């Protein structure tokens, strides 16, 4: 075993470590081959057919990058091969966990078919990760180049979940190592090497000519004492670069990820796997079936199950699946859910996840004062609200990077938001709540457009962009508007 | 229906008829999305995740620029717009006829499984188109925006496919030049490898260095022989050699690649043992095989990579073996490379004698130590031909150029009035041989059966050969 | 005929046989020889580009826009005419830029000239009209169709603004004319998408703001008895977007500390040059660097050269002016001290600019002190960043359509977008340099600095607990 | 004092070495920010306004890469800290000697105002920095990083120049024969594969408008030192030589498209033009007050130091009558009154222009009798002939012939690929050479004969027929049935 170099459009000719190679060269990695990076976002960004098994191999690529530069500049810290290898297996790793197009899996389908369970990519990458290991024999591989499984292992998922009160809460690695943590998913501020391939490869795809710096970040990073931790602090100089970053990433949101089409092509392909959940069969361990909904309990099981469920739907001629069938032959056709508009809540108000459902009674409960040719019901109606801010709920995550000066490179500092710029966001965090109607001919379509209007001004809610174009008799009575 | 607008990460914001989003929104044209445009090379160019489906979409685009560019230059070409959305639909539907992993499927599956028949993509472009059409009730649409689909559904067909003298019914002689702009018959210059360029470059990570939006600025249409054909300017023609010599360099560095080649194998290999049981509805419910698909239509549109996961997801007993390659794949345990060669003799290797290759290969009679001896069912034999799109010809041959001081009038320029420094020939094949058999005496043993074969037939000496094969290569003294 | 040019920005770009005759001329010439981002060069050395190449871009744009307004909207009656007169103003809209680009009216000239008012604006338009008298233009642009009288003045309205209905070049049928190539209203215009995309590819800045989507998307509507350009509803989210990619391009690039300093420095060498630099203007009539600016004749003859002239001198009159240079090429730049920003309401005054080196060096920090600081070893550059309008929201100066009802303009407020948008849209930035470029002085410099932040009450440096910790805790609101 | 970063638009963020900082930072390398890349190229493709100064850069940051990456893969061959920084600074400095518009002034300018003298950029490059070393007193900053100032000094004008004596055996004094790698990484007199090469490769796309198609990082990537005829060099892998083929064609397109463009060379040929009539009255500065022309600049590196793309301007603004005719042609380019291109052609079978019959060569076309009526006559001085030599820099040699190679299954075993184990779609023929033509009366009716002048000496010459010959020149191509 040698080490492979393989071309990559983002980063140009890498490297890959034989241990790597070995774990990349799995059912459970090759799997990422299947997985759309955007889901149905594809669907409206025709660049954007990018599956996670080439921005795990970024993530891992970048990981190291990241770690060998703090080596080189910083002997003193002690960084061995070993660390090395175990930062770029968890970069490489983070994505495993990943189901059928991507966020829609877990952010839409697995909430509505098993509402009791929680579940998330990153528990799934942890899982999948401990499944690839023991299924391939991978350990002796490990030991053979210098790891040490307990620890190692253990390390590997604290990088991706975070730890498994206290000071000091990780097993794998102590407090002078601490840095180590923060380069794959980090738990502190979100500023991580994930970021730095999707923002790249995203755009790339996206046709959307927009990154962040990342090499520019590498080069500037020092790690410094904070608190008795050793952790990676940025130049103080780049402090703004930050703050650009968490904008693009918002940017990003808000034209590609959050698409008001591309999100209901994802809400279309959920319905049609809650549809089809009954009657799709996939195996798992000792040969026991499992469901779409619960292939996350057997990670054989899971293995198999990628954006293949959507063509087995589409081409069955199963009569059972004839429901599921029909919308994804609506998608084909472009015969979409239409989207009737969107609204915020004011100032400080937020929606919680429980109230979701009661949603759609509310807007068809308006009484809009218009005459309706139709009546729309409850179930015509889907209401998707959004979370959008830097990470951190409410948090400035800037407000949680540590700095350093040029005049004393070993002396970590904070930045607050005043210290840099008035022209920054005053808050972090808010909610876009979307309504769109299943009843698409034009009769329906003009009154969920009345009862959406009428339901933005009962709450107190934005005025919708367009609406006093889409209901010019609901946008007087509010004077406020 | 208004138009849409597309963002493309290749041509940017680009803008559709809603005759063609008409087009696009059938089932026909969206199982394109799930065809792989460079098949097997995503599993050696992670970038190339790339589908049919965007590149159909920029070719139709790229028809359009180039159309509407030589109506907007020359008025007295009678462009209408009737003539510009037939040639932006022919552009969007000549890769319908793709199968599974795209050259794949009709460069290696086909042949092997359905030796008889004569098939390509073309032809399943144009029944597909034509499914398309009659599926989706487009008749009427076209009808509604002045098209005349009787003559223009033919023209659109024979853009993509050639005559289904002045050959074509579709349009007249003084039209000559929208026959051009798709699938250029006559020199492979056109819009199809401009949009393939540029966007296998992006996906690839490798740089693509001809320049179409030049190419179009400096294109006319003048007088040719009796037609009216699309000329460059003169001072175009190096650009031209260039663009073949990318091409080239392309299929050398990736479309080409020995280990995508080798996958490409191995999957075609899955499904020849896939092909007895996986089923595919067609029209009235009748089943159809992979390799029978292509006879209907409705069973093609559902033929698609899916067929992949499809057979390495399976639990029946009888796609074992099928499933059991296909794991080979993920685990990485791929056939072996042996070596690559060319003949120095100017017949080419036929394709009626590819089978006897791996014979010959077995055959050879190296005089070394080997402590396994190999059968022709271990080796696997590829020939691959490599050329300017024309065979041995030379396509700048059959291009038509015009000076800046006569731009109506049509010359030809010869390879001697451009340059020394190009090719001498314009057509050569490359052997590449790979063992079945992965252990390292087998692989041993490979390397001097196919030195040897090498020699006997006085193919040119493999680059590696002296490193591989040291007691083989001495005995010829042409290598010496 | 119509040439065609290689742009690595647009690619293979058509100009019409009058732009290539109004662009070759000495007049238009002259760009080639003035740096896009002046001292940004010596800061970031892919930033070799010049005005000239600025300019094709922008009027190449222009015509790109005016093109799509008419070909979607034949009822607007977009001429040839009307096509030409702005891409000429595209293309010319650069012509008074004078050495080192902003360096040369943002700095020299002011303090120069304290007197005068001068704009690169107005400057452009005294270029245009000599260019076109200079070279017989106006006959050109009859045999192509114009008409010199209105469309010369509508050309130069459509770089300096007016000159009711304040416009003579063009009536109200077709105001959305004036908001292609110098928008007065928003800002929004043809200029900032060329540069966005120009500075970012030789920057080494990924440029954001995709103006050929913006293109596709533009109507024109009425507004209040005017026929205005209107964007799509959705795109305005992307428009935030552009201003912020514009205010980051300002903070990384145009305000660079070291490239203000290298400006500042050059400027300098420039005023104690002043008086012996002679450039011959009309008549043979001599000017100098600061008054080149009231004769074409000797401006167009004005370019980045100076620099070398000055740099490469043996008269000892320039031997002060050379040493300045001398020190940019050894690279023996005045030191940063640092930034700090004015705190609740306070804004600096031009009027005061002058007063605050006298202020920073009458600051007593409580701390031992080697050497003392007089107020000429200090430089205080203050920066007014905004989104292009001071205190006011340029999106709230744009008007949109809906998808349902495309003729109808609408309002959109930043409430109905974001809550994550910025609630101000002005700001200003103090930077502080020394002279004294030793290690003491330097010390020095830096308690001044945070103890003059700490009396004005201004914010607290980034690293001013690093460079000034016996200074920063006698500041509560600091911590 | 620290290392610095520099945001370069090719490489990202590239970091310097204090020691490079300080040589950067002298009069005699920021010069390099007043020379074009391209000369003349920036007034055909606008985006060519690139120096030689962000060129130098980049080469010295890939001659860095290259080493390093050598030396991680390879500890054996006990690359030092040393010798990294002496390969650096060779890449930094071997652009040095450039004078202004770049190739304009050694490759026209100079063999025309100085005949006698054998100029090169790389002469004035090892000039140039012994000058920058000694007036900065850098040799002691040399010795506080660890460099050895005399042995060292000498291995980086070998780098750029070559070996500095006569051998006549290892002929080099910086280093021995166990690190002659070392010597092919900045300027390779063996093949030409060196990492200026790439650097301006990658550079000149960005700001022409093209795209390139050579990949350096891959070429690093599979790059091994192995022993050749008892000399360490540097091997590339055995599938990277279509790539090498691939590096060699791009060159020359980029020759073709962009470097030997028709007007970017009459350009050149222009200001070469001024330049000649302004010799006599331009005055340069050198050491002590001495007064040089700017052909003589060569001869005093301080002078050399002030002779930049400036002098274009310097003639442009001047007012002295002197210089009237010099600054009449340079306004002639402002106004786009260019001298007209007439056409091209090439010499046939064997035949080569010697440079000593260049100048011979206006007279023979004026001396040609087409037999056509012609309003006026031309006389030699209305002729300009440029003679292009065009090769893939090795003469009639094929340059990967001179390239080692070696293979997977055994790594430290160098070989050697010939043409026709690669491919038989490669060049036959790696040299020729271009005839373009040029008028300098501009008229409609003097252009007119020009061309008929030009495709009758083509005729009499048995050059190579032009591509618009037939069009040009009807009455004259119908006489050679070799056309026909
Ligand atoms: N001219 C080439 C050839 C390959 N690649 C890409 C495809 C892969 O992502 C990576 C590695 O492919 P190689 O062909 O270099 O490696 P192999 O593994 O096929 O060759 P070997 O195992 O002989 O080294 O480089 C490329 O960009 N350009
Ligand atoms: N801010 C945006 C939004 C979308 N896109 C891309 C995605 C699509 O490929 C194309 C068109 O998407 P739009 O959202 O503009 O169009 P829709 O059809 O979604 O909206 P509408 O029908 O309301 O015009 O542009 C983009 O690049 N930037
Ligand atoms: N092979 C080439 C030649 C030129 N250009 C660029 C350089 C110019 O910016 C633009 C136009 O150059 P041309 O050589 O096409 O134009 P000329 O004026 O030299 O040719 P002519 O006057 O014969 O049309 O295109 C290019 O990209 N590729
Ligand atoms: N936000 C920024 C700032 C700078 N640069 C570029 C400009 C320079 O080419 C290089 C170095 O600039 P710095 O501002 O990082 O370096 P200084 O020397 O100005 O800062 P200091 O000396 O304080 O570290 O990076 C950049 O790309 N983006
Ligand atoms: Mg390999
Ligand atoms: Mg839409
Ligand atoms: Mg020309
Ligand atoms: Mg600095």
């Amino acid at each position: 075993d040698t080490m492979k170099v393989i071309n990559d459009p983002i980063h140009g000719h890498i490297e890959l470590h034989p241990l790597l190679v070995r774990i990349i060269d799995t059912p459970q990695f090759q799997r990422l081959r299947y997985i759309k990076q955007l889901g149905g976002g594809y669907y409206v960004f025709p660049g954007a057919s990018h599956n996670r098994f080439e921005h795990s191999l970024g993530v891992g690529y970048l990981a190291g990058c990241l770690v060998h530069a703090l080596g080189e500049k910083q002997p003193e810290l002690q960084i061995s091969e070993r660390d090395v290898l175990c930062v770029q297996i968890a970069g490489l790793c983070r994505n495993l966990g990943h189901g059928p197009f991507s966020h829609m899996f877990d952010g839409r389908f697995i909430p509505l078919a098993r509402p009791e369970v929680k579940w998330t990519h990153e528990q799934g990458s942890v899982m999948m990760f401990e499944h690839l290991i023991n299924s391939n024999g991978i350990k002796p591989v490990m030991e053979q180049y210098g790891l040490i499984p307990e620890e190692d292992i253990c390390f590997i998922k604290e990088q991706i979940v975070g730890p498994l009160d206290s000071l000091w809460p990780y097993k794998g690695r102590p407090e002078n190592k601490s840095f180590l943590y923060e380069i794959v998913s980090n738990k502190r501020n979100g500023i991580d090497v994930d970021k730095w391939d999707y923002f790249a490869r995203d755009c790339h795809h996206l046709g959307i000519q927009n990154n962040f710096d990342y090499k520019r970040f590498i080069k500037f990073a020092r790690v410094c004492e904070v608190d008795n931790e050793l952790r990676i602090c940025a130049r103080d100089k780049e402090v703004g670069n930050l703050y650009d970053m968490f904008h693009t990433r918002n940017s990003l949101h808000r034209r590609a990820y959050q698409h008001k089409v591309g999100n209901i092509i994802d809400t279309m392909i959920t319905d049609a796997f809650l549809k089809a959940d009954d009657y799709i069969e996939i195996t798992g361990a000792g040969g026991k079936k499992y469901r779409i909904s619960t292939a996350i309990d057997d990670m054989e099981a899971y293995t198999k199950l990628t954006d293949n469920i959507f063509l087995e739907i589409l081409y069955s001629t199963d009569p059972k699946l004839k429901d599921a069938r029909e919308i994804l032959k609506q998608i084909e056709y472009r015969n979409l859910f239409k989207y009737v508009g969107e609204t915020q809540p004011t100032g400080q108000i937020k929606i919680k996840r429980e109230d979701y459902e009661s949603l759609p009674k509310e807007v068809a409960s308006a009484k809009p004062k218009v005459l309706l040719d139709v009546k729309l019901k409850a179930e015509d109606f889907i209401v998707d609200v959004i979370n959008m801010d830097y990470g951190m709920q409410e948090k400035n995550p800037i407000d949680h990077v540590s700095f350093y000066c040029k005049t004393a490179p070993n002396r970590a500092i904070r930045i607050t938001k005043n210290q840099v710029s008035q022209l920054l966001p005053e808050k972090f965090a808010e909610q876009l709540i979307r309504v769109y109607c299943k009843k698409v001919d034009r009769k329906s379509l003009y009154a969920a457009r009345q009862y959406f209007v009428q339901w933005c001004a009962d709450r107190n809610f934005t005025k919708p962009q367009d609406g006093d174009v889409i209901a010019p008799l609901i946008t007087p009575q509010k004077k406020e508007w």
